[PDB]
């Protein structure tokens, strides 16, 4: 007598390519062509006056050591004059940044000749000077936001301008001042060295280089932020303190988008941006870090902050899990807030499809990844199975997967009884193996069933195999927030796969969370080694009427 509960479909989005999430990324500084010939040698009737920036030049990256600087060994092999620097090398006050899960700034080598040459032995390309790149880089997009109209970041923006020989900037050295190497900020006239409250020696220290200041407003879902120039110190010169950008944004699962104002008018390169994206990483979003680029491409900017601490309170907005099936054990999938995309190596999987579940396959070079994605009527979270290739058909690195995008802790319903109807994947080890594979025959099939109590805050569910009549496991488990969280069973007579017993489980994890607008859909996972008696196990349900 029960059917899937007729909900609206998630509204699609289409991002334009810069406000797509990623871990990190960067872009090259811009360096003046100064050679007078061109490629098939002959002379230039002007050289170059330009170096552009474009949304061609700004690289996503994916690098899961955070660590390994973008670039520092490919500019260390290279380097001639043994000047190679980035913004997190502690060498100076500016350069000691203490993020946990973030890198930003800049790395580059101080001066960098590159000239080329054609077969016919004519230079074409000559540039030098200032070689490098601005870029962020995070980790562990946040799975978890605190709670709260106000929270407090603070840290640092970094950037590079464009080329044109036309550019007349003041504030900046030699070194980088638009007109042969890009204004940065490696170039602009900052205070590098003397911390903040110093006294030199009437003149109090206020800022370092560039700082910025973010106010988050969780409960909104929206943010503010400045940033800011501190200027050169002395004994001669008070420090000159400006405001270069008003910051606003939008969150969006554990991402923000939105736009960069100009403070100053009449700044060549300090302008507008509608092209801000950024996130927050950590487990807890302890940090936050991102980019944006200028409308008339005059700037390629970033940004790294973290607050004060937590300490605080959290609410989960996101279950992204991996189960390996030949350990046993899990471990945290990165996930930007939409639960239909896997995410390997910067690369997006869609995993949507016109069938109940879907098969993607897809070279993550070098790696052939296979994925199967359930189910067709689940909106707002994915699970299924995914390995890796080897011939066909060797499999390698068996795992299952779950990822949802978890209900807002005030939208749970407030009581009381409801039917949720799903399926399941999963590996049961003791002497042979047992497989359960999603489908949709409710009837005799792979099913999963749950009711779940909002009043009691209780969730009771059965799993079944194909044709069975009574569960070869149970799960019992309690609400908590958007979540829920228990144990799973099997009956104490175990259940067969006769020269070996019957697998046999008790008390084992079950963790779950709630999906979609109203807690519509759920879902959850468990695993345990043992030897004999391994078992992991993804599910799902969608909420049921009548």
């Amino acid at each position: 007598s029960y059917q899937d509960e007729e909900t609206k479909k998630k509204t699609k989005e289409e991002l334009d390519k810069l406000m797509e999430p990623t871990l990190g990324v960067e872009a090259k500084i811009p360096r003046r062509n100064r050679a007078l010939a061109d490629k098939e040698g002959n002379r230039k009737a002007t050289p170059d006056t330009t170096d552009e920036l474009s949304e061609a030049q700004i690289m996503a990256i994916w690098n899961e050591n955070i660590d390994e600087i973008p670039h520092l060994k490919e500019l260390n092999d290279k380097t001639t004059s043994g000047l190679i620097y980035h913004s997190h090398d502690g060498k100076q006050e500016d350069k000691k940044r203490n993020l946990q899960y973030v890198r930003s700034g800049y790395v580059f080598d101080e001066s960098y000749s590159e000239i080329v040459k054609n077969k016919n032995g004519v230079p074409y390309i000559f540039k030098n000077g200032i070689d490098g790149y601005i870029y962020y880089l995070g980790t562990s997009p946040s799975k978890e936001l605190p709670k709260g109209n106000k929270v407090t970041y603070k840290g640092t923006w970094d950037f590079t301008s464009d080329v044109k020989t036309s550019y007349e900037l003041s504030g900046f050295s030699d070194a980088g001042n638009g007109k042969n190497v890009a204004a940065t900020s490696i170039s602009d006239n900052v205070n590098r060295d003397h911390k903040v409250g110093e006294k030199l020696g009437d003149n109090e220290v206020k800022g370092v280089a560039h700082s910025s200041e973010f106010a988050v407003d969780f409960d909104n879902k929206k943010l503010t932020g400045s940033l800011y120039r501190n200027g050169y110190i002395n004994r001669n010169k008070a420090q000159e303190v400006t405001k270069r950008y008003s910051i606003e944004a939008d969150i969006t699962g554990n991402r923000f988008r939105g736009k960069a104002k100009a403070e100053k008018a009449g700044d060549p390169i300090f302008t507008d941006s509608n092209y801000l994206e950024g996130g927050f990483y950590g487990p807890k979003a302890e940090e936050m870090a991102g980019k944006f680029f200028t409308n008339n491409k005059s700037l390629f900017a970033v940004f790294a902050a973290k607050s004060e601490n937590g300490e605080t309170t959290t609410e989960r907005i996101i279950d992204a899990t991996k189960i390996d099936l030949t350990q046993f054990n899990a471990k945290e999938l990165n996930n930007f807030g939409d639960a239909s995309v896997l995410i390997i190596d910067g690369q997006k999987i869609d995993l949507a499809g016109v069938n109940f579940k879907n098969s993607k396959t897809v070279e993550i070079n070098g790696k052939t990844m296979v994925a199967v994605a359930c189910c067709s009527n689940l909106e707002y979270m994915k699970f299924g199975q995914l390995w890796q290739k080897e011939g066909k058909q060797q499999v390698k690195d068996n795992s299952l997967f779950l990822q949802g995008e978890r209900t807002a802790t005030d939208k749970m319903p407030a009581g009381g009884n409801y039917k949720y109807v799903g399926t399941w994947d999963a590996l049961v080890s003791k002497g042979t193996n047992w497989i359960a594979e999603a489908d949709n025959n409710r009837e005799s099939g792979y099913r999963t069933e749950f009711d779940v109590n909002f009043s009691d805050k209780k969730v009771n569910g059965k799993l079944f195999d194909k044709g069975g009549v009574n569960p070869v496991f149970t799960v019992d488990a309690t609400i908590n927030g958007n979540g829920f969280i228990g144990s799973a069973k099997t009956s104490d007579s175990g259940f067969a796969l006769s020269q070996h017993g019957n697998a046999v489980f008790s008390d084992i994890k079950v963790n779950g969370g709630f999906y979609g607008p109203t807690a519509g859909e759920l879902g959850g996972q468990f695993h345990h080694k043992s030897d004999n008696g391994s078992v992991g196990a993804v599910f799902g349900a969608k909420r049921q009427i009548e």
